[PDB]
């Protein structure tokens, strides 16, 4: 389903290994929108219903349209939330690995939130996945201060936010494929990398 909040709601005397917090696009519904339900699902299948904690990012992220306007893609009240969510996870589940993702305007804030997160927690964050990532023309593809190899971005073909602008398109919408096979086989392996 749409909302998940497996770490607010977590019980720290039983913490899962892996804890994964996503950011929705613009508009969409409850935490997760369209495409975290299918990358959740996929995780799941990996590490087991009590192996992963899904996490969407709700709070203060509203995901308003005219945030996208903002200096970093989105508003300071949603990266504080996003923020508060990583330093959450460290303080409930210390030896638990962390893994992210966003999409449109969900990917501006997961790349503002890393860059903004204390090192010694951001370096927990095994990998992070972003769709339609309107900063990345901006950012070159990257999210400031982590590492490209924990970096993957899905930018189609004639995505035009991908390429500096905001106008939605077409390819814009047709990331559902990625989100059931790629991305989540991306942070997959990246988990079991670090894990060793
Ligand atoms: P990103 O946050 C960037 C928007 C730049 C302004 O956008 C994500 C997309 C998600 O698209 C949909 O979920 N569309 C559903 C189809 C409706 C017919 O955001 C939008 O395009 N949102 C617009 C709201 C619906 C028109």
């Amino acid at each position: 389903r749409t909302t998940r909040d497996d770490l607010i709601n977590g019980n720290s005397a039983s913490c899962a290994d892996v804890i994964f917090i996503y950011a929705r696009g613009s508009t969409e519904t409850g935490n997760l929108g369209t495409l975290g339900p299918s990358i959740a699902s996929n995780l799941e299948s990996a590490f087991g219903k009590d192996g992963v904690w899904i996490q969407g990012v709700g709070g203060a992220y509203r995901a308003t349209l005219g945030d996208n306007a903002l200096p970093r893609g989105t508003s300071s009240a949603a990266i504080r939330e996003m923020l508060g969510l990583f330093q959450q996870a460290n303080t409930k589940c210390p030896d638990a690995t962390l893994i992210a993702g966003g999409y449109s305007q969900g990917a501006a804030l997961a790349a503002a939130s890393i860059e903004d997160l204390d090192s010694a927690i951001r370096d927990k964050i095994a990998g992070t996945v972003l769709f339609g990532y309107t900063k990345n023309l901006q950012n070159r593809g990257r999210i400031p201060n982590y590492p490209a190899d924990r970096t993957k971005v899905f930018c189609n073909t004639g995505d035009l936010v991908c390429t500096g602008s905001l106008i939605v398109a077409a390819p814009h919408l047709a990331y559902g494929p990625d989100a059931r096979g790629p991305a989540p086989e991306f942070l997959i392996e990246k988990v079991r990398a670090v894990r060793g």
